[PDB]
């Protein structure tokens, strides 16, 4: 069972995300409270990754779900058999992975030999000029509600930096919801 | 034993009916507070399927009768003897038909032995928020060599091209002669 | 083709009444005898009394549905504005009319005048039977009534649909009904 | 592109109310009717009151935002300095100004087209037996604060909103953050 233990590491990595509301129309919210994303089905989740030195070149950046609930938490999340299934869509992706990346040529995707565990990683780069954090845009490929997928179980993604040879050199979660209004599910759920 | 258990999924699935009323001439109508649909023998049984989002093309939509009683949950929901002796398309045991669609598919399980009708799921039409699939019930629930006043639960369940399932509801039925009656009837408890 | 609004007491002497609330601050519905008008919030009690002369038979049942007051807008359907359509569990979200607390409530969508009613079992009483009517739409919501005045048509039927009675009133919802009463008995 | 100041009552009678708090030397926070002013200290409480002529529907939400008063700094972002902007911040973003205390359903927006920064709250009606809802801001930065407002007096709107985002109501008052709200409040009532 894969760490999800807080490590802002040497590097003082800690995870940002946009202040976006909760308007009926908002296609991603972040709840400070709840340390909960709320996205859509295959659009875009930006994740902004922060740190106090600029980790060594060859640095990656790797992000996998894990069941939130502690009987749930040894099952490998992965997409329901209806989302699974080939399209023409998945490009870069493996049909059965539940967290792609947009917009990165140079995304890689792992199924863990031993852990059967999936994952996707792409090389960490430094903020453009006049910017101070780096954002990855993640997209989730099956809902919450996803009967033989999630199934209403809640998650979590642990993001991990990691230097080229694959050794920790921080980690930070987060729980996600994957439904059709976030600014709504936001709302009710700090009510 | 088929699993009755509600799932939206996915796609946001639930079941709607029409706001019939009571009336005599009324010839379907469905009960929210019972979850009980009211119909006559082989009339039109109006069922919607409503979704927060469109399945894709492919996806389909099951029918099937079970009994509601534990007692008899294992027993095959069938039509009775006298009502067995069609449209063509229609096995003469099954009880559930759907009327008004050629693409219509009947299926006998051949482990469970189980009736169970299934056709395309197509979208609403231009204007509509739902989209209505007719069914017809073969049996009335009082005949005697079939249902015999045992009280049934037909289950929808949504389903890609492939067989998975993509979500689930249920409702009770009753057939005979003058639903309106029957639902007032039956609230009055 | 507008479903009829003219008073009949018929064979039961039926009538409506309406409590005397007066037009206090706190009041969350007056009925105005000046304007034949209930004030009510929106989704709240809205108390509707059924006053008889004698006891109509069992299975009788009383219909309650709304209709806009003036000419222009008469063969328009009342309904809930997109807003508040977006709950029971009993009630159709389009119906701007609930009845809250009776279990037998029954929606009608009528196939093809497409207007939508309320029914509930007539129960005898108290010298009187009260019905709580919810109104889930304000007068003034856009896109819905959008300050056209409405009527509500009270109708008493037998089991079999024939009417026996049928009165009516107006319906204003919004915030204050003991402002908004006083002020329109003011002008 | 600057966001309207103009006074709205609207439909259910929206206006502000202040605590009579006085100008002696203590005095943490206090308004002066006569210019329409709060005065108050860095990081401490700021109450506001809501007062209403009907209460508004369930759902309905009340935003504050920070404004440039004079012409020629309208279209400036209010943000807070980059001495105090550095990352106690709990549930607030660091780059923000106005901060609601006390309220763990408090909502922090950074506008995706205009850049601009409020914070919002559901609207409570208030107790039985109270006439008004008071709303507890915190002002985190100081009107000196060279890099930030930087001497530049400011405006705080609070709109009241609809559970969908359309305006009910509008008010605004004038705001000057400092270590002696009362002698400067005392002091500018002088001239
Ligand atoms: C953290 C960075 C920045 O400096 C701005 C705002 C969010 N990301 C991208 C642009
Ligand atoms: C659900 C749909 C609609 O939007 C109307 C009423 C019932 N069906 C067909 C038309
Ligand atoms: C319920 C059924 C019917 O449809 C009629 C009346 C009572 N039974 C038998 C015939
Ligand atoms: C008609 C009945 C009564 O007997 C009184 C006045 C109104 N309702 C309830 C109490
Ligand atoms: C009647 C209605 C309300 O409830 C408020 C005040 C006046 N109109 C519009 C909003
Ligand atoms: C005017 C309205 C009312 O009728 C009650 C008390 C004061 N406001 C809000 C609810
Ligand atoms: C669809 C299926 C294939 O045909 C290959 C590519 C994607 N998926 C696994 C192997
Ligand atoms: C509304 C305001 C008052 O009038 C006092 C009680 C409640 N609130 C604070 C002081
Ligand atoms: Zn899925
Ligand atoms: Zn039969
Ligand atoms: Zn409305
Ligand atoms: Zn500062």
């Amino acid at each position: 069972v894969p760490s999800q233990k807080t490590y802002q590491g040497s590097y003082g990595f800690r995870l940002g995300f946009l202040h976006s509301g909760t308007a009926k129309s908002v296609t991603c919210t972040y709840s400070p409270a709840l340390n909960k994303m709320f996205c859509q089905l295959a659009k875009t989740c930006p994740v902004q990754l922060w740190v106090d030195s600029t980790p060594p070149p060859g640095t990656r950046v790797r992000a996998m779900a894990i069941y939130k609930q502690s009987q749930h938490m040894t099952e490998v999340v992965r997409r329901c058999p209806h989302h699974e299934r080939c399209s023409d869509s998945d490009g870069l992706a493996p049909p059965q992975h539940l967290i792609r990346v947009e917009g990165n040529l140079r995304v890689e995707y792992l199924d863990d030999r031993n852990t059967f565990r999936h994952s996707v990683v792409v090389p960490y780069e430094p903020p453009e000029v006049g910017s101070d954090c780096t954002t990855i845009h993640y997209n989730y490929m099956c809902n919450s509600s996803c009967m033989g997928g999630m199934n209403r179980r809640p998650i979590l993604t642990i993001i991990t930096l990691e230097d080229s040879s694959g050794n920790l050199l921080g980690r930070n979660s987060f729980e996600v919801h994957v439904c059709a209004c976030p600014g709504r599910d936001r709302r009710t759920e700090e009510e």
